[PDB]
């Protein structure tokens, strides 16, 4: 159970984005239904009044929280991977539009899941803004908690992989469009019950065996990291 508070650009806090430049749902409940329109940008997908200006090569940092800003972020039980996707805003995230800019699942050196490192990072994870066409974009940040992912939601709706999905409205101003955005995957649609990484038993299967859901990260990406860029407590 987690939500996005706002974003940072190049290490500078853009301010509370909830229902402003983040298409925020009303609470931190997970999405579980892989076929639901809620997989696109969570349960209250609508245009919000602001879009954060960035340029290609900027660092865009999502900042998550549980109940209050810079708290425990997400329950430690929620081990799983983190991804970020981009699509053009004109799509409203419909169709084959979502391109992967970032993937982190399990780090063998540190023996940590992406979520574990997100807590240590005070909720902060980043991508580098790609050289796509200037214009309006949706950046879709996605945490998958696997603590009940031994079951499939489609079979047992009280269990399943949990998706914490947040869309940010991002305007790319300065870009040479040298890496134009390639075809995307649909959400809902890309993840199915047979997709690697959707059904997994984190209690019996070694984390080193985990494979995150495709698609792979676009070669055009520059992203990106799970790491604290800024100190929310100094505000
Ligand atoms: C899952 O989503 C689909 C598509 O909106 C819907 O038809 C189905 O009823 C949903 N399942 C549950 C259990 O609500
Ligand atoms: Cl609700
Ligand atoms: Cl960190
Ligand atoms: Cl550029
Ligand atoms: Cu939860």
């Amino acid at each position: 159970h987690t939500l996005v508070w706002g974003v940072w650009v190049n290490g500078v806090d853009q301010g509370d984005g909830r229902n402003i430049y983040i298409r925020s749902p009303p609470n931190n409940n997970p999405v579980k239904n892989l076929t639901s329109p809620d997989m696109t940008c969570n349960v209250d997908n609508r245009v919000v009044p602001k879009s954060v200006p960035v340029n290609a090569g900027d660092t865009l940092t999502f900042e998550w929280y549980h109940n209050t800003r810079d708290d425990d972020i997400i329950a430690s039980s929620h081990h799983g991977p983190i991804a970020v996707y981009i699509a053009p805003a004109a799509s409203n995230g419909q169709g084959n539009v979502w391109v992967k800019l970032f993937e982190d699942a399990y780090n063998v050196t540190n023996s940590t899941w992406a979520v574990d490192r997100l807590i240590t990072a005070h909720g902060q994870h980043s991508v580098v803004v790609p050289h796509v066409a200037p214009g309006d974009y949706l950046f879709r940040a996605e945490i998958i908690a696997l603590h009940e992912a031994d079951s499939l939601y489609s079979q047992n709706p009280i269990r399943g992989a949990q998706f914490y999905i947040s869309c940010a409205q991002i305007t790319i101003n300065s870009s040479d469009d040298s890496t134009p955005l390639p075809a995307g995957v649909p959400f809902p649609g890309a993840y199915t019950d047979s997709t690697p990484g959707i059904q997994f038993n984190i209690y019996t299967t070694p984390a080193t065996s985990y494979v995150a859901p495709p698609p792979s990260v676009w070669s055009g990406a520059l992203g990106g990291s799970i790491a604290q860029v800024g100190d929310a407590s100094l505000e």
